[PDB]
Order: C-alpha cells, then structure tokens, then sequence
C-alpha cells in the first residue's frame, strides 16, 4: 500500500514532508517549493490533504497555503507502485494567485505538472 | 471581509457546508454533488481544506474525498464580496480518477470550473 | 446542428468571428479580447481551427495568436443547441506566455473557462 | 530560431509531423497518438495551428481533430532552444470529449502535458 507519509521531492526540486495518515486517509505536511514568482521569498509552507485508505494505489489531493504569498497550490495525483516497489506521485496542479477584484478572475489560476519519487 | 464558513451551492446544482475556519485557515465540512460518473452512487464527501486568513478577498483551497468512488477533486479559487456584500467563490478544479498503472496516467484527470454562492 | 460560423460573444465580454467552415472543418475567425495582462494593448488577433463535421453537436478547437503579446490561447469545447435552437460554446481555454527559458517553463500556463452565446 | 517544422516524439510515445510554417506563423501537419480511449481505433489525425513568428523561442497552440474519435485535443507550449542548439516543446493539453448534452459539460474536459523532442 502507497502511504504519502514520508519526504519527496519533485521534478523542479521542490521538497515536501508528509506526516502520519489517519484512518480517514487525512494528512498534513510542509512544502519546500524550489521554485516561487518571488523566489527571494521563499519559506517553509503547510499542507493539508486527504487519500484514499483502502486502494493500494491511492488517488489523493492536498492544499499548500504558502507562508510568504497570498496564493494557494492545489495538487491531486495518485500513487504509483512498479512491479520493483518503486513509488512515484504523479500529479497535477493548480495555482491561485489572488486578484484585486471579480473582474481580474480570469487571470488567477496557473496549471501545471509535477511527478514526485521519495527522497530515501 | 468575505468568509468560507456556512453553507454554499454551485452553477451545477452541488451544495457544500464548511465549518469554522480556524486561525492556521483549515476547515472541514461535507459536500454534496450533483452530478458523478455513477450518480445513482453519490453519498455525502468530507472536505478539507486552507484558505488565507488576513485577506478580505482570501485565496483558498480544499480537497474533497469522494465517498462513493476511487477518485479525488481539488478545488482552488477566491472568495468576492461585490458592493453590497454579497458573497461568491471563484474556482477551478481538477477531478483525478483512479487508473490500473502509471501508462494510464495521461487520461487521469478532468478539470473545470465552478462558481459558488452562498444558500441563505 | 449547432454552427461555429459567425458572431459571438463571451461571459467575459470578448467577441469572435468565426468564417465559413470547409469540408475538413477547418476555420479562421478574428477575435476581440476585452481583457489582457496589457489592454492598452490590445488588437485584433487570428484565430485558426478545427471542428468535427458530421456531429450536430460538435467538439472543436482553435488557437488566437495574439497580435500585441508573445503569448498563444487555445480554445477547446463544444457546440450545444437546446430545445428552442438557441446555440452555446462551452469551452476551456490554456493560456499560453512566453518565458526567458525553460526552468522557468512551470509558471507558463494558465487555465480558464468561456462560455460563449451568438450575437444576434 | 525554433520552428515547429519537422517531425517531433514525446513522452508518451506519439509523432507528430509539421509542415512549413508561413509567415502567418500558421502550420498544418498530422500527429499519430500512442495512446487513446480506444487504441485499436487510432488513426494518422490532422493538426492546424499558429506559431509566433519573429521569437527565437516562439509559443504557439494547435488543435488536433481526431479522425477516429468525436474528440478535440488542444495543444500550447513554447520552443526552448538550449545553449547546445538542441530543441524541447514544453506543451500543455486540454482533450475535450464529446457529451450528449450541456448538463453533462462538466466531465467532458481532459488536461495534461507533453514534452516533445525532434525525431532526428
Ligand atoms: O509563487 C508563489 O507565490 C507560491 C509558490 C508556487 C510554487 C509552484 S506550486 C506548482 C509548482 N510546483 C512546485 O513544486 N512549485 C511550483
Ligand atoms: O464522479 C465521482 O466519482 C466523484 C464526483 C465528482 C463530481 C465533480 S467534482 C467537479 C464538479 N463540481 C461538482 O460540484 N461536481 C463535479
Ligand atoms: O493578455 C494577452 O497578452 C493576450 C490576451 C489573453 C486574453 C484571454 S484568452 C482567455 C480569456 N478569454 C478571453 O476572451 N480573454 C482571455
Ligand atoms: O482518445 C481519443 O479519442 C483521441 C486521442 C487522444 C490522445 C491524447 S491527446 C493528449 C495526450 N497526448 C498524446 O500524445 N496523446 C494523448
């Protein structure tokens, strides 16, 4: 079974750490992003998700509130395990910046990709 | 100052309930969808979540853990308030389902929008 | 049968031409954005698609290059006709801009939606 | 400077082939996908897009017209050329399927990335 618990890091270098999962497959963590639209103000920043428990190959999703912007990261995934026991995270993102108002709505989300294997 | 907490519909019939939004910003409440692959399945989902807690207008985040499939929803988007205080969440989402292996993960995951206002 | 010939507009206040359709279902068009990271800017940009012939329904996509940016939107959706004939593009749209080099390739992306309706 | 003529590979698998680039920056080619909802239906399927022009590392969006489906996919991305001359797109997609009617909208829209290089 693919547990997120754990450290990992990403294509771009970003690091996360992932804490224990409940027995409702919720779990928090901190998220070093390798890379920000203000990199210079990069700092450690809190996640908080949930998987699923009982599939041995978990999809999953979490929330990155980051510490030193007004935007937030959503990632959602799942959790790969090779006939070797390998696991890889692959997921996809959306990034919210925040906007002056409804009329700038249509600028705020990014999207993008990240794939994510364990540190150890 | 536009707030998360009560009780919320989207453009797609959908209705969500979050709780008290504590000082890091988590919530937790329960969505109700109006439409699913097997809607003859649909059940009541947990969701947690992160939004920003100084903003008037704050950005957020919440991932949904459908009760009723294999699949996960990230939702990200920006609490409106308008002149006259009336409330809207601008968001964007990515629905992952669950695939067998990582050569199927291309087809893995939907994405949308959905505007939400508050019930009451 | 739900056509792509002529005048729309969209939810965000933008209009679009679209030209007669060939038997491939290739299309040009001109499109008016009503907003951009610079709308001091804007000018009249190209569009060049592709829709499927035979369905009443039809899914199609198209590209705008812009002609004031670097930047590139594609448009994917389809083209619904209700009881009365009133038609509707349902669309999802990335938003594609230039950046310096490919480590910064991960914030290049943006996401939205456009619903658009026939003026006239 | 990057032109999207030629014959391209990516992650997955699929070829893409592109014709000349006019000085529109408009293109036509076909793509031969690797993988499908229903692979034993693939066929060679047509694209049309539009380049920048005047950029060395040019964005640019095409829509495929899948010649065995009722589907669209679109493509956005940029053409990096690296300090040793070698070309990457770095693209992001949007698949959208054909529904029966607008309230199933929501499922219908499809995202991922490709990262492609040349053939030869
Ligand atoms: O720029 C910001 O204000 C916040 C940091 C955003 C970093 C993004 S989240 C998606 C992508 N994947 C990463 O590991 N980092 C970037
Ligand atoms: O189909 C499933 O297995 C889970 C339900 C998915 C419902 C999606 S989430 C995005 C969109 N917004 C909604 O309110 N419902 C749909
Ligand atoms: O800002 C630019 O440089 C180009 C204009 C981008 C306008 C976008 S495309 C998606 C959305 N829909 C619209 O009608 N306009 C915006
Ligand atoms: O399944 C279909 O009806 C059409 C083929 C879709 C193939 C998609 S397009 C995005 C992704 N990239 C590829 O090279 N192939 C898949």
């Amino acid at each position: 079974k693919c547990s997120l618990t754990g450290k990992w890091t990403n294509n771009l270098g970003s690091i996360m750490t992932i804490r224990a999962v409940n027995s409702r497959g919720e779990f928090t963590g901190t998220y070093l992003t390798a890379v920000a639209d203000n990199p210079g103000n990069i700092t450690l920043s809190p996640l908080l998700g949930i998987q699923h428990k009982r599939a041995s190959q978990p999809t999953f999703g979490f929330t990155v509130h980051w510490n030193f912007s007004e935007s937030t990261t959503v990632f959602t995934g799942q959790c790969f395990i090779d006939r070797n026991g390998k696991e890889v995270l692959k997921t996809m993102w959306l990034l919210r910046s925040s906007v002056n108002d409804i009329s700038y709505d249509w600028k705020a989300t990014r999207v993008g990709y990240n794939n994510f294997t364990r540190l150890s």
